[PDB]
């Protein structure tokens, strides 16, 4: 068969009080002349950690069947068998990962959608609008206007603050100036305890909102499947967690109607697709965090129409763009992920490794 | 108030003495293992009060560690030392996308125990005395350097001179494909040690369920302290079954690296003894935490490792623990353990009463330091 024979990692720090990102690059090619790319990130501290893990497991890789990705996924942690099955080691993992689905996706000529199999050629995207806790709702307003005019499918609001009062008033603004035809979300980032919570939620039923994410601490599992038990309102979590055990449980608990699950965060495509296997067992929805460039895929292969929000963060790492279009992002038809590295990240890259022979 | 002035990182690579090789290695799917990587922390505050603390990986994993450490280090720079479990979290939260278990929370470890070390000096009292402890010493254990792969007669020897030493049990690796062998060679360890020397076993992980259910009924006639690990560190349904059933208490926890992991294995009630790790699990903050709910379920302590440091986490214990002793990390200090009739005494020292050896420099690696002392 063929064979892992090189292998690069890199760590890089896009430029956007988070002033960067960084994201760890990982390179894989094979006797067979197959290459895949892949990646995982760090918003505040953890990218040196991820790197250095990742730099320090990859020679494992060399001589490896790149089709036995989940086999390689267990070497991989047991060469860090004291380093946990979450956490930096398997998110540093997962850049490993991501490289090998989209090494195979490529082997067939087909987008990592059409390998895993699609149920959709487009899924509904939604944004923020740059939109914060703080910004003058007028602003806000223009900003998700300009938005669903270039087509984006749903709007994102923060909320939170200790006086709630606000929140509602800022939420009803959004509404009468979209129209009810624009889907809406809020996302309270955690800031609510459970009383607060419980009051917070029974308030924006009538709005039809289409979920209210994170209102609680990510891991009060029993508090979340209490709101979701309780309201009609769909309760959306998990982007804070980092395995398929940590989602597992929110899914035991049912304290989840749209799980969020981010594969760079939860160690890459292999336990992603363990945890939608569970979702869907569960009859759950979908709505992956960030990294749309991933997700968009991983959600084309989901069941039940998911949600992807669309930002714009990561697009000057790639080539490639994300086509939108009446509310909905498209699904790249490329093979594999469709993504190939843009010749910025030459001036971003601080740290590189690697090993075998091209 | 007092505030946090200085904080040092450094990785230390200590040698083994002898290598390290499981099953693993001798079917040729990984090297054995020569050295561990150590990740210390020093903490010096404007009152003049100093901590040392320290994680560890056996495996891959100091290089991401000391990485992760050395990035979140600042944030303690200005902070009440006092006030631990605030400071846990805020850690954490400096890399709240990296989890809450793992690297980032062992790295987060070596500090929560420079600053419990630093707390019980604050106080001139040993880490065991500031807890509370309930016994002056700790029956404790050793596995005499015997391996799966070591000649019977050898293993005897070494167990012989290790019970004459002081050491209260022996601890026998078992898990060969041959069950038969693995009974044989338990069998003569008892004959030639004698009923009065307690013996444990450790599978390691290598049996699946229903061979380990075979096995634990052979072995529960022998009366075994614990049989350890005998299904995958995570298998909680597969140990609460062969616990519930026989006598014989099922002990796992080691590879676990966080309090929610141990807190699913005291719910699924899959361990008679608990055996977390303090550096694994983040330092003794999580470990505190961990031993709570054990207590509370009423079950066993055993710690894995680190004995410098579980000494004074096993004296705070209600129910009787076991310690194992190790002589792996003593290059690293000055201060040694001392062992008497089956078992080690607790330091009488303050906070761990461990200083760095001058062999340390040597070995360091990697360092790192922020503020002024
Ligand atoms: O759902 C989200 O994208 C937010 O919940 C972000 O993950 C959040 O941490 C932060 O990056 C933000 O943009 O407010
Ligand atoms: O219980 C133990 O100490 C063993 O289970 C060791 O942790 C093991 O990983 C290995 O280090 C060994 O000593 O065989
Ligand atoms: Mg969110
Ligand atoms: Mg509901
Ligand atoms: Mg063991
Ligand atoms: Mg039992």
């Amino acid at each position: 068969s063929d064979r892992i024979t090189w292998v690069r990692i890199s760590s890089c720090y896009l430029p956007l009080p988070m002033t960067e990102i960084a994201i760890l690059f990982a390179e894989i090619e094979t006797a067979g002349g197959h290459q895949g790319l892949g990646f995982s990130y760090s918003k505040r501290a953890g990218g040196p950690g991820q790197f250095a893990h990742a730099r320090e497991i990859a020679p494992a890789l060399i001589g490896e069947d790149p089709s036995d990705i989940a086999k390689l996924w267990d070497k991989l942690c047991w060469a860090g068998a004291s380093a946990g099955r979450s956490g930096l080691s398997t998110q540093a993992i997962g850049a490993f990962d991501v490289a090998l689905w989209d090494l195979k996706a490529k082997r067939a000529g087909l987008s990592l959608a059409k390998l895993l199999g699609s149920y959709r050629d487009s899924v509904r995207c939604y944004n923020t609008s740059g939109g914060f806790l703080h910004t003058p709702i007028d602003q806000l307003m223009v900003n998700a206007s300009a938005s669903i005019e270039r087509g984006i499918g749903g709007i994102k609001l923060k909320v939170g603050q200790p006086d709630g009062a606000l929140d509602i008033a800022r939420v009803t603004a959004v509404r009468k100036h979209l129209g009810d035809a624009v889907p809406l979300m809020v996302d309270a980032n955690q800031q609510w305890d459970r009383p607060t919570a419980q009051r917070m939620c029974r308030i924006f039923e009538p709005f039809n909102l289409v979920w209210i994410e994170e209102p609680l601490d990510a891991y009060d599992h029993e508090g979340h499947a209490a709101l979701a038990l309780q309201f009609d309102t769909p309760i959306a979590t998990g982007e804070m967690l980092t395995s398929a055990a940590e989602h597992g449980d929110l899914i035991r608990h049912r304290a989840a109607d749209y799980l969020m699950p981010d594969a760079p965060r939860v160690g890459g495509i292999t336990p992603f697709l363990k945890i939608a296997s569970l979702a869907e067992h569960a009859g759950l929805m979908l709505a992956p965090h960030f990294a749309m460039e991933l997700h968009v895929h991983l959600a084309a292969a989901y069941p039940r129409e998911p949600w992807v929000e669309h930002f714009e963060w990561l697009e000057p790492l790639f080539n490639e763009r994300i086509e939108i279009r009446d509310g909905r992002m498209l699904v790249p038809t490329r093979p594999g992920l469709g993504l190939t590295l843009s010749g910025q990240v030459k001036a971003w890259t601080r740290e590189e490794a690697q090993v075998g022979t091209r």
